This record gives structure tokens, sequence and C-alpha cells, in this order.
């Protein structure tokens, strides 16, 4: 919080998004601990895999990694909770010596000591639901979203690179994700203080027969401002060469200078969240 900030980044789980603020904290001397989203999923492979055989014998094609129930919600926000007060707490690694396997949780570690901020990575950074406030926790709320035609292209890249006798198909997969799609992520991109949004600007009109991800250069990238005041645009679309404003709150940017906007606009703002935890 204000004396021990948290920046949270929510919806992107490509992922070019983490090497920047590292290049920022770097630049800025902010000493960062950080939660890798995946860590709080309440199930490893198995017990997911299982977890979902069990729903869809039941009628239940809704559950997934999206889910809240699919993730240890109440303990992310008790340790942004504790984060904010003390600046100790926990976190995993999942995605990894220590014995590791693929497909298992690692163990909980200890937060280090002397941080000027945590930095949280994905999903579930800005969730507000009936038992959890994550959103309330963090002093820097940041959505990276593509639109959901990319989503999909982006993920059944990822499900024709891993299979397993699954027997649901790519459909089945899409369509599974949209109930807790719709219900816990897309509300979290109005809590957030910052969107970027991935935007391709090649044909993406049938997702599942996408032959590969839309690169950066394929794309664009609209900035949406929740509050506009102080945000110097001219200085923006000065400095990042081919932008331009649609609306006097979001400037788009072509999609190979994401990596230079967030610099451009994040590095004052996790300076004045370093300059004001030390007052």
């Amino acid at each position: 919080s204000k004396k021990h900030p948290i920046i949270s980044v929510t919806g992107s789980s490509t992922s070019t998004v983490k090497h920047t603020f590292d290049q920022i904290f770097r630049r800025e001397g902010v000493k960062a601990v950080s939660i890798e989203g995946d860590a709080f999923h309440r199930f490893n492979r198995a017990d997911m895999k299982a977890e979902l055989d069990r729903r869809y014998a039941a009628g239940d094609a809704t559950f997934s990694h999206f889910s809240y129930e699919a993730n240890e919600l109440k303990e992310l926000e008790r340790v942004f909770r504790e984060y904010g007060e003390t600046g100790q707490g926990r976190t995993r690694t999942y995605v990894a010596r220590t014995g590791v396997a693929p497909g298992n949780f690692t163990d909980w570690r200890d937060f280090d000591s002397d941080s000027h901020l945590l930095f949280y990575e994905g999903l579930h950074g800005a969730v507000v639901n009936s038992e959890v406030n994550i959103a309330g926790l963090a002093d820097l709320k940041i959505g990276v979203v593509p639109v959901i035609n990319l989503e999909w292209i982006q993920k059944i890249h990822r499900d024709r690179a891993t299979r397993g006798y699954t027997t649901e198909a790519v459909t089945d997969v899409i369509l599974r994700r949209m109930h807790a799609y719709v219900h816990c992520i897309v509300p979290q991109f109005s809590q957030t203080d910052i969107n970027f949004q991935r935007v391709p600007v090649v044909d993406t009109s049938n997702p599942f027969i996408a032959r590969w991800i839309p690169t950066a250069d394929e794309s664009v990238v609209v900035i949406r401002f929740r509050n506009p005041r102080g945000i110097d645009f001219p200085y923006l679309t000065s400095m990042i060469h081919g932008s331009w404003m649609s609306r006097a709150n979001s400037i788009v940017v072509p999609g190979n200078k994401l990596d230079l906007a967030m610099q451009l606009i994040l590095t004052p703002l996790i300076d004045r969240v370093v300059r004001e935890s030390k007052v």
C-alpha cells in the first residue's frame, strides 16, 4: 500500500511484460518481490484434470482455470493484505529444482526483506467478488488483455502443443472456458487503472484454423487510462512513433512498441509510488 505498494497486472499469462517491469525496477533501484499468478491455482495437474472429470460426470462444463474455485484466492488476498502492512508473505512457483516435477507446486517461501514493492502477474490481480476483494489492496492495477479472438488463438496454440488422451476438442475447451471467462475475468478490466488491449490488425475471424499467432507487428495496442489527468498524450504520441488518439483518454500504439509505451508510461507511476513509501 501507501508504505508497501503492490503493483498488479491482470489478464496476461504471453508474458513480454515481466522483462519490462524488471527493466524499470532495475532502472530505478526498486528492490522488488514478485508473485507468479500460477502459484495460486488450487490444484496441481492431476488434481485438476481429475476435478474436471467429476464435474463433467455431474453435468458441469463450466469449471476451468479462470473460475475462482480453481484458485487459492483468499490466500492471495491474505498475502496482498500482509505485504501492505508489514512487507512479509509467501509465494509458490509452478508453471524448477526442488525435486520439482512438471505439474506440481513447489513449496511456499517467506517473502524476502527490504522490498520497495510487491509485483503480481496473472489472471486474478483485480478480482472483486463476494468473498474476496483483491482489487482494493493494490495501488496500481494494470490490465494486459487480448481481444477474445486472439485469446483463443493464443490458447488453441498452447493446446496443440501438449495433447493427452483428453477427448475434449478445442471447441469444447474454448466454450467450457467462456463461462468463467465472462464471469470472473471480464469484470476485472473495470477495476484496473490502465488497460493495455492487444488487438490484431489481421484476420482473426475464425480462431480455430489460425495457423499461427499474430505477431506484435500484426497488432495494435489500445492503452486506456481510467483517469487521464496528468497524462501528457502529446508527449506520448511524440515519443511513440506511429501512435494516435482514438478517444480523449486512450492512445493506440503499434504492437511492436508496447515495451516502449510501458516504459514511458509506467516509469513515473512506479517512481511516484516508490517515492511516497519513503515519505
